[PDB]
C-alpha cells in the first residue's frame, strides 16, 4: 500500500507546512467532505562515494485522514514527520472508503494543488 499521490520534494531545511485551508491534492474521485489528511516525511540515504552515507532530499507524501502509515493519528496530532492539511468544510472523519493505493493496481495520481496555493520555499513536485 502507498499514497494515492506523487511526492513533494524538500530542498530547504524546514519541514513542510501549509496555510490553514490549503494543501490537499486534487482528486476528482473524492468529495468535498474527503479533503483532509496529512503528509508524511520519507527519508532516503545512499553510500555517498567516500564510503559515508549521503542524506538525500526528503520527500513528503499525502494520505487522507484515517488512512496510511499514521491511519490511527487524529487530525492535528503532533508527530515528527507529520503535518496536517484540510480544506475548509472537510469533515473530521476517517476516509476508509478511499483507503491507500496498491501499486500493483494503480499508479500514483500526479500531485497537483487547488488554484492559488502557496507551496513553502524549497518544496517542489
Ligand atoms: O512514504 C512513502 C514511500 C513510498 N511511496 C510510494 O509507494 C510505492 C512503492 O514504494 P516502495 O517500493 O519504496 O515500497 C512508490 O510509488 C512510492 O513512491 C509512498 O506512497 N509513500
Amino acid at each position: 500500500t502507498a499514497s494515492w499521490f506523487t511526492a513533494l520534494t524538500q530542498h530547504g531545511k524546514e519541514d513542510l507546512k501549509f496555510p490553514r485551508g490549503q494543501g490537499v491534492p486534487i482528486n476528482t474521485n473524492s468529495s468535498p467532505d474527503d479533503q483532509i489528511g496529512y503528509y508524511r516525511r520519507a527519508t532516503r540515504r545512499i553510500r555517498g562515494g567516500d564510503g559515508k552515507m549521503k542524506d538525500l532530499s526528503p520527500r513528503w507524501y499525502f494520505y487522507y485522514l484515517g488512512t496510511g502509515p499514521e491511519a490511527g493519528l487524529p487530525y492535528g496530532a503532533n508527530k515528527d514527520g507529520i503535518i496536517w492539511v484540510a480544506t475548509e468544510g472537510a469533515l473530521n472523519t476517517p476516509k476508509d472508503h478511499i483507503g491507500t493505493r496498491n501499486p500493483a493496481n494503480n499508479a500514483a495520481i500526479v500531485l497537483q494543488l487547488p488554484q492559488g496555493t502557496t507551496l513553502p520555499k524549497g518544496f517542489y513536485a
